[PDB]
């Protein structure tokens, strides 16, 4: 019925690429869950892949009203896709607990990227 | 009621300008309906005009859940404005058929551009 | 509860910084209410602070459906924050009068910035 939260985020792709060039998997694993890493490792544009997931998760954390804090971690969010490529967001851990407290029934996520920037928006509704 | 789709897109204006300098009307006509072409032709900043429409339409195609695919074309989306300048989105063709299947009753669109980027967000609600 | 409006906006931070270097308070006071100026004055990154507020207010004005026109001014939008850092939008002046006529009961705002750009999205719900 009503919107419980709204979140948006923009990420500079070159910054994510630089971080991967320096710290690689140590950096990717802080952001991605084990299930997401398979898809990540398969990509030939890993910085772009990670930039999008980073924007999506930050946008989700803001829609929750906590950001990546108060027990909410990047691993509480998992990004997947439907059969036509639409991105989907699934919550776990503290994010799932807060969503339940807020009575969230539907989650909407959209992602976009151009050469230099990735962005995402998330809406939680009850 | 509830949100049935969310879409967002960011477009680099310079790439649109380069495409117009090379292919002009042939490129513009792939994105714009005949009705929209009249407004486009009267514009004195065509690359900027077209980048905004491009972002709006891709955002709308993501809100429908298909992208520009599965029979959904750029011509299935028409952008107009109300008397105060608010952008309005009207669907046709396969986009309209899918929206009808999604029970879409209200469509919201917002657009913004700065010197180098144009972006848009679309929300479909039932 | 349906969506009354949606607004989005992107702002180039260096343009805001340049404006401040030239016009300072004359510029800042056009965008910010006296109450918001207190927080602004305490910031050590005033250009970035102001770029975010500028984006939030422009987005809010688009969600209302008027833009910054028709008696609606930048001062009709006040950005505050909750204890966890979530941004909150409160309307006044003509914006509040119009929102009341539209039966707006819930307002949602999200803001994000990266090195060069600030962006925001606003949704008004009845
Ligand atoms: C908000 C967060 C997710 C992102 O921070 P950031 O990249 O500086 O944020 P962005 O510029 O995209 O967003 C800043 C805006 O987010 C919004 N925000 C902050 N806290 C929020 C909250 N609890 N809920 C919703 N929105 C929030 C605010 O509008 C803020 O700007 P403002 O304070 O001027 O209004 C933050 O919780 C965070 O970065 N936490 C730690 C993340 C981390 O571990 N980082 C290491 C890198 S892997
Ligand atoms: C999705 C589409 C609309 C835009 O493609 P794009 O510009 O590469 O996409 P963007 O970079 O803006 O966004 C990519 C994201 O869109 C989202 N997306 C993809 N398919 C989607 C769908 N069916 N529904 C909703 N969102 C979708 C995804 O999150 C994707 O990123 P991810 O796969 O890493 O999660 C695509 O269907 C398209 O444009 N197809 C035809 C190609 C075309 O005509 N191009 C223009 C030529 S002039
Ligand atoms: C909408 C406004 C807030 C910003 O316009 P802008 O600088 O062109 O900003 P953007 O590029 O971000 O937005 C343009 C889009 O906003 C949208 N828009 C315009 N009027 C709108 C309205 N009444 N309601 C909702 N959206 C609107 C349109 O989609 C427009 O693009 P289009 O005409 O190509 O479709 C406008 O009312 C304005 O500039 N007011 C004056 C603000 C001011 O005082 N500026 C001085 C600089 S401090
Ligand atoms: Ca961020
Ligand atoms: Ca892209
Ligand atoms: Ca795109
Ligand atoms: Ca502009
Ligand atoms: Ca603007
Ligand atoms: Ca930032
Ligand atoms: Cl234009
Ligand atoms: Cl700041």
């Amino acid at each position: 019925a009503m919107i419980v939260g709204l979140g948006t985020d923009i990420a500079e792709i070159e910054r994510v690429e630089k971080a991967l060039a320096r710290s690689g998997e140590n950096f990717a694993r802080r952001i991605l869950t084990d299930s997401e890493l398979e898809q990540f490792h398969a990509s030939k544009q890993q910085g772009r892949f990670l930039a999008k997931r980073f924007a999506a998760k930050e946008a989700a954390s803001k829609a929750l009203g906590t950001g990546i804090a108060q027990g909410v971690t990047f691993h509480d969010f998992t990004i997947s896709h439907d059969k036509l490529g639409k991105p989907l967001l699934i919550l776990s851990g503290q994010a799932a607990e807060l969503a339940s407290q807020l009575q969230v029934e539907n989650i909407h996520l959209s992602i976009s990227d151009e050469r230099h920037y990735a962005m995402a928006t998330v809406i939680l509704e009850r």
